[PDB]
């Protein structure tokens, strides 16, 4: 009966508090985020 399966959707307040604590936490953590960025794309343009 229960499926509880709601909880995908609703992960929005988690998100954005998540990502909030998580940007205070770790400001840092965009650098991180650029490397990975920059060398995802650098992957990609031998991909086309």
């Amino acid at each position: 009966a229960d499926k509880s399966d709601l909880g995908y959707t609703g992960l929005t307040d988690e998100q954005a508090q998540e990502l909030h604590s998580v940007y205070m936490s770790g400001l840092w953590l965009f650098s991180a985020v650029a490397i990975v960025a920059h060398l995802a794309v650098y992957i990609w343009r031998p991909w086309f």
